[PDB]
């Protein structure tokens, strides 16, 4: 139901929000010149996609909606951004 909906999201936002600590990480070395092994960009690739899918697979009507939206649209920024960083460093 709804809380359970509410709990789903919230949970998915906390994670997301240290995948994007491990992207911001990734970012600042690629970008000062340093390296990333290949297969961690593609492990993160795979997180990002799973928190992706687990979200969808999340219902709700309301805020609960609004919510996930903000959320799913935050991953796709980070998918993307991701996707630049694959081409920078390999």
């Amino acid at each position: 139901g709804p809380g359970s909906s509410s709990k789903a999201i919230s949970d998915i936002s906390f994670q997301v929000e240290r995948l994007a600590g491990q992207l911001s990480a990734f970012d600042t070395v690629i970008g000062k010149g340093g390296k990333v092994e290949e297969k961690n960009l593609e492990n993160l690739m795979e997180m990002l996609m799973n928190q992706l899918v687990k979200l969808d697979a999340i219902s709700g009507d309301g805020d609960v909606k609004l919510k996930k939206k903000m959320q799913e649209e935050r991953l796709h920024k980070y998918v993307e951004a991701l996707d630049l960083l694959k081409i920078k460093n390999s």
